[PDB]
């Protein structure tokens, strides 16, 4: 048994709910978050934003200090990092942005680094302004992640596209 309350079974192993991560972060504290970062750790927008205003801008200081010392993430890699006042840790990982001309076939690769984990609060990663089509980033996750992921959609009517065309 975990904590996550009111997602929808798609799965064995894939749960759905129209929710704001940060606020389901806030309520669950799991043990690991998900976030949809940049190679560069610069989280201006979307879960990035939103998951780093949450902190109180601790996650971009802490990313900062990562990229000092590592360098920038690959396209479809990850770190993880505190999960701060949000959960225990945070993971990291950098879908291709479809806006910037990255290749769409490495969103198979970022969703393999939430195999690593054995639950996962996590988005849809390359939906949003990513610019993929978020149909297809559930249907690779699904087809991917192994583990236990609990995927939170914030858009109200985006959820409920989800759910009525999921095969
Ligand atoms: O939750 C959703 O309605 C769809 O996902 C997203 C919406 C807006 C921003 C996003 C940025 C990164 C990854 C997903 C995002």
């Amino acid at each position: 048994v975990n904590s996550f309350s009111g997602y929808l079974k798609l799965t064995d192993n894939v749960y759905i709910k129209n929710a704001d991560i940060v606020e389901e972060a806030k309520k669950v504290k799991p043990t690991v978050v998900v976030n949809a970062a940049n190679v560069y750790l610069k989280h201006g927008g979307g879960v990035a934003g939103a998951l780093n205003k949450a902190t109180n801008n601790a996650m971009q200081v802490e990313s900062d200090d990562y990229i000092a010392t590592n360098g920038p993430l690959k396209v479809g890699g990850s770190c993880v990092l505190s999960g701060h006042n949000l959960a225990k840790h945070c993971l990291h990982v950098v879908g291709p942005n479809v806006n910037k001309g990255e290749d769409i076939q490495l969103l198979k690769s970022a969703y393999e680094n939430f195999n690593q984990h054995e639950v996962l609060l996590a988005p849809l990663l390359s939906a949003g302004i990513f610019g993929a089509d978020p149909i297809h980033s559930l249907r690779v996750c699904v087809d991917t992640v192994r583990t236990n992921v609990y995927l939170a959609v914030f858009d109200k009517n985006l959820y409920d596209k989800l759910v009525s065309s999921f095969l």
